[PDB]
């Protein structure tokens, strides 16, 4: 992602980027001579292309099964005696298998426990959300703050800069926001100087022909 | 191919099969612990499936280029001064590249010289044949007698039989018609005894209802 930032020090920019990170990026998922050899390998069978096409096709198929399952699940209840927790637990049985298959095929298994899906079902049927508004949490990855607090790990960030971090940014500052899992590489460029000129056009002067 | 043959010796059956071979089979083209390893290999990437699909797709594309080329080639002449040899040589230039590409992608290069394609063009425009009737010789492989006499090699067949070849056939005779390139494996089975019974039906007795 790209951002515009003002005059801040590197550590305040780092905290600012970490505030942007938990809702802007998708959640981190760890489950997701020489030139002649490169010419020989690039002329071989393009295995990764067909594995990618197979993965996209089976993700679309499990997604379609999940959409039909959650639609037929939400047609099992109606407004009015039964609690939304009890109604969510009742309609979860008609969709747990397709949800489990879609979370297996998209590597999203430890993001969603059964209790979290039941709480989000209770949340959706309480606030009169459709099946698609239920599924938007599950079809895409989504950002880090969407998930449980044990996955945020906001107290485990590390600021790696060659500059002392109390100095402000300048053109060319690169720093890392490391974590145990990944690292946010941050490059700084100066917003360029603009020279606007003014040009007046006449709205009468927009004239047209029929040729070409 | 399967055939019905009568009471002949093995050598006469062999000559009979060689007479059937030159117009029935396609022409020969030479350019065309353990169980755990088999389970590991059969679970790998199905490379041959996608190479087969790529080959079928590019054969259809070169075939479409060839069909458009030969149609636009035969639209360059009309009946009436110019010889059919000269007209074939004139319209061959607008189709030689797509013909060469289709014969490269279907491994049919030494079957068709330029002179043979020119003679068959002269043959087709002499007898008022359409582009598709020209292309039927080239789109499929076709049998062995369709091609030049240096490819028949009819004086180089070898009769390999465990039985002395002057005996007649019986149920279970297997013999080879070997050549330097391939071999015709011939299995003999007895045509089974039939017991037909007669059953009379009445054409009045065909009565019908509307249910199920």
């Amino acid at each position: 992602r790209f951002y515009n930032v003002g005059h801040l020090s590197i550590q305040r920019v780092a905290v600012w980027i970490l505030e942007k990170y938990y809702h802007d990026f998708p959640v981190y998922n760890p489950a997701l001579v020489i030139a002649a050899a490169a010419r020989r390998r690039d002329n071989s069978h393009n295995e990764y292309y067909y594995e990618e096409a197979e993965h996209e096709r089976r993700v679309r198929k499990r997604r379609a099964r999940l959409v039909v399952a959650v639609e037929e699940a939400f047609t099992h209840i109606k407004r009015l005696v039964m609690d939304p927790r009890e109604a969510a637990q009742a309609i979860f049985a008609s969709m747990a298998r397709a949800m489990q298959k879609y979370l297996r095929t998209t590597k999203q298994q430890p993001y969603h426990t059964m209790e979290s899906i039941l709480q989000h079902l209770e949340f959706c049927i309480t606030h009169d959300m459709t099946p698609k508004a239920f599924l938007e949490r599950y079809l895409a990855a989504g950002p880090t703050i969407q998930y449980h607090k044990e996955r945020w790990l906001a107290k485990q960030w590390t600021l790696v800069s060659e500059e002392p971090v109390t100095n402000g940014l300048k053109d060319g500052i690169v720093f890392l926001l490391k974590r145990q899992d990944f690292s946010l590489v941050v490059s700084t460029k100066k917003v360029p100087f603009f020279k606007l000129s003014e040009e007046f056009v006449d709205p009468k002067s927009h004239k047209f022909v029929m040729r070409l």
